[PDB]
């Protein structure tokens, strides 16, 4: 238990205890706001040069996954945790910390690396998978009802706005929105403007 980790913890663990000063509301419009604060990292990749795809799936029971291009959150073992950047990274992140579960893929060096975690905390150390000739980050998370207490529920038509609303603004980028929930019945919505 370093001085980091400790805290990590306190970080955790404030965020948990007043989620509406972090992102706004515990109601629906919080609930989105999740998904905005992980498409915001994927866009200033784009923005930085490094991106120019970004996937967001609503999957089954209420998970969100989010798909980029880019470079990959990096995992090299940084100085202040000794830990690799990508956990330190997502272990600050208030969407990890108002989820139950959230899930990282890092395509880098060739590399699939992988790490979950559970209100913010990590199930495991950064483990390789497999490999890959793509470079870019996957997160998936499905939002603590503990947290949002109203409503899990994603409404399609409120994240196409705002995709749709995103594509136009950062004009190359193409932004796809996908509707999984129903196996049976599978929406998509593709953006890429020019
Ligand atoms: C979905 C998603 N995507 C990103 C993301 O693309 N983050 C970039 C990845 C590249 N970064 C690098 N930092 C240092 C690098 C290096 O090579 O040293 S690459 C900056 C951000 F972390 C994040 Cl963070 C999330 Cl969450
Ligand atoms: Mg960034
Ligand atoms: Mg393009």
């Amino acid at each position: 238990y370093g001085a980091g980790q400790i805290q990590v913890l306190e970080g955790l663990e404030a965020v948990r205890k007043r989620p509406g000063m972090y992102i706004g509301s515990t109601s629906e419009r919080g609930l989105h706001h999740l998904v905005w604060e992980i498409v915001d990292n994927s866009i200033d990749e784009a923005l930085a040069g490094y991106a120019n795809q970004i996937e967001v799936v609503i999957e089954k029971d209420n998970w969100i996954k989010v798909t980029d291009n880019g470079r990959g959150i990096p995992v090299d073992i940084q100085e202040k945790m000794g830990r690799p950047a990508v956990e330190v990274i997502l272990t600050s992140s208030v969407v990890n910390a108002l989820s139950q579960d959230l899930e990282v893929y890092v395509h880098r060096n060739e590399t699939i690396y992988h790490q979950a975690y559970k209100k913010g905390v990590p199930q495991f150390d950064l483990k390789e998978v497999g490999t890959t000739d793509k470079t870019g980050t996957v997160i998936r998370f499905k939002a603590d009802g503990e947290i949002f207490t109203e409503t899990t529920v994603y409404n399609y038509e409120t994240l196409q706005q705002r995709i749709r609303e995103l594509a136009f603004l950062n004009k190359g980028i193409q932004i796809t929105l996908r509707d999984e929930r129903d196996e049976e019945n599978v929406r998509e919505d593709s953006y890429h403007y020019e």
